[PDB]
């Protein structure tokens, strides 16, 4: 276990480059940041609002889930995200950053007639379609439902694929891309959505209240999920809040293991390095990017690793 960088303002959305550098977002600093393996840092772009998740796109640009902004309040020695005051929330969107110029473009701020609320994380399929989660926003006495969306290849249009769940956070594709996984934050449940084809959830039979997917795993106790990354084996590695670990879930739902990280606010994971057997993990409470040896290889991401 190795600490690569410190003094990051709530790191998230790690994208591990082939050379082992990491481009990540700092939600509280509202920026996209390049982190080199020795700890030296460079700001790539200012991204006002709440840049929350990142993924390299087929056009070579860095696509960003912008949750619109958080309130920030001190808790357990860390500045934690909270419900934003109206003046702290500028609207959720999907954005794109030219890494060489720092230019930021806003691509979508609605799906149909409904504004996007709190876009969180995202993953590309091999065709260039873009899956992403919406965590929703919190307000003083209520909160938005979760959702998942798909933007068709070429960034032509956005469609609603999952709606009405609790806040959704991590999202990933199986190796064969026939299954999309969404992590539900407050319940610590990983939901598996069968796809009839690229970008299209195949609705499953309801279990209790309008479920479109299968809850293949739900952790016990007081454990919540954040973002995730998939292994070439098909296992889903989910950053686990409160207990502070990576939860490795097999495609069948089995809890393979839990890898402690030392931070109750462990938020994301991404694979890179030789054989993609290195796990790069954002400890957002401590403000750190860490590296860890992984026993199995990561799933190469489209347009970054393959
Ligand atoms: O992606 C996110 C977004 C919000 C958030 C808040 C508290 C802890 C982890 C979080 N991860
Ligand atoms: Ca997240
Ligand atoms: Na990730």
């Amino acid at each position: 276990v190795r600490v690569l960088a410190t003094d990051l303002a709530f790191p998230e959305g790690p994208v591990v480059m082939p050379d082992g550098s990491v481009v990540l977002v700092e939600i509280r600093a509202q920026q996209l940041t390049r982190v080199w393996p020795d700890g030296r840092k460079e700001v790539v772009a200012k991204v006002p609002g709440g840049p929350n998740g990142a993924a390299l796109g087929p056009d070579g640009k860095m696509y960003i889930c912008n949750n619109g902004g958080f309130g920030w309040f001190p808790s357990r020695g860390t500045m934690m995200p909270g419900a934003p005051a109206p003046h702290e929330y500028i609207g959720g969107s999907i954005q794109r950053v030219d890494l060489q110029s720092g230019e930021v473009e806003t691509l979508f701020d609605k799906c149909g007639e409904h504004p996007l609320k709190g876009p969180n994380d995202l993953v590309f399929d091999k065709h260039g379609g873009l899956w992403f989660t919406d965590l929703g926003k919190r307000r003083a006495r209520d909160m938005d439902v979760g959702a998942a969306y798909y933007i068709k290849p070429g960034m032509t249009e956005i469609t609603e694929q999952v709606f009405g769940t609790l806040p959704l956070n991590g999202i990933g594709l199986s190796p064969d891309e026939a299954t999309m996984y969404a992590a539900e934050t407050p319940t610590g449940r990983l939901w598996a959505f069968d796809l009839s084809g690229p970008g299209e959830v195949k609705p499953r039979d309801v279990i209790y209240r309008g479920e479109k997917g299968k809850p293949i795993c739900g952790l016990g106790g007081y454990q919540m999920f954040d973002s995730l990354a998939v292994e070439a084996s098909g296992n889903v590695c989910v950053a686990t809040l409160v207990s502070g670990c990576i939860s490795v879930i097999a495609p069948d739902g089995t809890l393979v293991e839990q890898v402690p990280t030392g931070d109750r606010v462990t938020t994301n994971i991404a694979f890179g390095g030789p054989d993609l057997k290195t796990a790069y993990i954002t400890l957002s409470g401590k403000g750190e990017l860490i590296a860890m040896d992984w026993s199995r290889p990561g799933l190469p991401l489209n347009f970054l690793n393959k």
